[PDB]
């Protein structure tokens, strides 16, 4: 109550009313065109993410890198009777080792979702805020209407994304996911999943052109 409504201004002047200002800058700029606006903005946010992708590609292929590392400490436990909270510790505690002597964060992996989260709050947001949307319609669904083929679309999309991602837990992202997404697009604004659509065939299209090259052994080996 006292600095719950303090967290307000900071989520509305920060996240919700420049996104908003965003949508509906391009979107004039377009003659009312929000469906336009909201393919255009999306593109602007995963342009200006872009070198952060690439720092991120760049420290899962490093985790590639140092994989018979990683498994050879494996095996030292392996023929061990593990599973138990003290055995488990000791090779968290090796494993961990191995990261920071390669200068490689695990936490790379979920690190896009720290991301990811607030711009997609924020746009959802700055969606249901602009009373204008709700009557507008794109192709042959309402931007703040759910709509029963596009998230059909985003799960796919979504699903191609991380196929094209991962090079040669895993299951959870491809398999689990993708059909996740459809279900909650169902039960949202159609607005989201032409937002997620494009976001993913963005990233899909980046993928195919720009190809991340493993660090040297030699670069891992020295970190300081
Ligand atoms: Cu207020
Ligand atoms: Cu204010």
């Amino acid at each position: 109550d006292p600095i719950t409504s303090e967290s307000e201004g900071i989520w509305n002047h920060f996240f919700v009313y420049p996104m908003s200002w965003l949508i509906t800058t391009v979107a004039n700029l377009l003659n009312g065109s929000y469906g336009l606006s909201i393919i255009i903005v999306t593109i602007l946010i995963r342009l200006a993410l872009l070198p952060l992708t690439l720092k991120q590609q760049k420290s899962m292929r490093a985790m590639q890198v140092i994989r018979p590392e990683m498994e050879a400490i494996q095996k030292k436990y392996k023929e061990k009777a593990s599973k138990d909270p003290k055995v488990q510790q000791e090779m968290q505690k090796e494993l961990l080792g191995l990261y920071q002597k390669h200068g490689v964060n695990p936490m790379a992996g979920c690190l896009p979702l720290f991301i990811q989260l607030p711009i997609l709050m924020a746009f959802y947001f700055a969606i249901m805020r602009t009373e204008e949307i709700r009557y507008h319609t794109f192709l042959w669904f309402d931007l703040g209407q759910p709509d029963y083929i596009l998230p059909f679309v985003a799960g796919i999309t979504t699903y191609f994304q991380f196929k094209m991602t991962m090079s040669h837990q895993m299951k959870v992202m491809l398999y689990v996911m993708p059909v996740m997404i459809i279900i909650a697009g169902l039960s949202l604004p159609s607005a989201l999943s032409l937002y997620w659509v494009i976001g993913n065939i963005f990233m899909i299209i980046q993928t195919y052109f720009i190809v991340v090259k493993a660090p040297p052994l030699e670069v891992l080996e020295s970190s300081g």
